[PDB]
């Protein structure tokens, strides 16, 4: 049967079984609501869940599945993915709860819940709307959430709107679900990505932002987005997007990755545009 898989502890690389030992959930805490599913694929599942606190008390999570498990490879990859949040501690950069490893079936990667999904559906929600600053906001919150990564030494290497989910208190999470049109020019030459070619990345997130989730370079299959690049030609810039912020844009897009800022100059540049909007606003960033 399907559901009495058992997976070999012992098979995984040591580092990773150590790391996994550190974040292990009780099956007594978990209620994984099968029956509650947010999103669904060929090979993995993830569900609502509800985590039981040391009091007793209740945290919204949601919890990742394999589906069909046959080798220990797969247990590897999953486990590993897993495992990259453990040490993010940051309130804008999606954390790990744990992982609960029930005797018998797939291990189940505990998340904590994003009560308003990804970003980029988000601000495409014709009743959600957001205003100019509270976009701006967004932006500044993803700018933080990348200079902790930054400074970890962390390449995401898809950053873009879709990634980034947003919680309850509308704070912004960068993470990934697991691109030409994000990425730097450098990376679409010689598929090599840093931390400056995630600049490249978010220069265009916050184009995505400004845009309430227009999709970036709509005819890309109708030219060359190399040629387009190195021709000079960037993104034009957002209707109602304040000038200053743009030009933060345009230096993202440097064609020379040295000359872009590094995050910790995105944020102070983009908390002083954020300051001197005066407009309606309704998060917190
Ligand atoms: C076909 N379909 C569409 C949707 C999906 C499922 C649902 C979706 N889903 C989700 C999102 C993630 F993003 C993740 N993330 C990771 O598993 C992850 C692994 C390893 N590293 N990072 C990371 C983190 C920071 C960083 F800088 C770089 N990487 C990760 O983010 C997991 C999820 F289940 C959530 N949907 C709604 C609400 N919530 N609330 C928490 C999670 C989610 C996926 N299927």
């Amino acid at each position: 049967m399907q559901n009495t898989v058992h997976i070999d502890l012992s098979a995984l690389n040591p580092e990773l079984v150590q790391a996994v030992q550190h974040v292990v959930i009780g099956p007594s805490s978990l209620i994984v609501h099968f029956n509650e599913v947010i999103g669904r694929g060929h090979f993995g599942c993830v569900y609502h869940g509800t985590l039981l606190d040391n009091d007793g008390k209740k945290i919204h999570c949601a919890v990742k599945s394999l589906n069909r498990i046959t080798d220990i490879g797969e247990v590897s990859q999953f486990l590993t993915e897993g495992i990259i949040m453990k040490d993010f501690s940051h309130p804008n950069v999606l954390s790990l709860l744990g992982i609960c490893l029930r005797s018998e079936g797939s291990p189940l990667v505990v998340l904590p819940y994003m009560k308003h999904g990804d970003l980029r559906n988000f601000i495409r929600n014709e009743t959600h709307n957001p205003t100019v600053k509270d976009l701006i906001g967004f932006g500044l919150q993803v700018a933080k959430g990348m200079k902790y990564l930054a400074s970890k030494k962390f390449v995401h290497r898809d950053l873009a709107a879709r990634n980034c989910m947003l919680d309850e208190k509308f704070t912004v999470k960068v993470a990934d679900f697991g691109p030409v049109k994000w990425m730097a020019l450098e990376s679409l030459q010689t598929q090599k990505f840093t931390t400056k070619s995630d600049v490249w990345s978010f220069g265009v997130l916050l184009w995505e932002l400004m845009t309430r989730g227009a999709p970036p370079y709509p005819d890309v299959n109708t030219f060359d987005i190399t040629v387009y690049l190195l021709q000079g030609r960037r993104l034009l810039q957002p209707e109602y997007c304040p000038d200053p912020l743009y030009e933060v844009m345009l230096k993202c897009w440097h064609p020379k990755a040295e000359m872009r800022p590094s995050f910790s100059e995105l944020v102070s540049r983009i908390s002083a545009i954020f300051s001197t909007f005066i407009g309606e606003h309704h998060h917190h960033h």
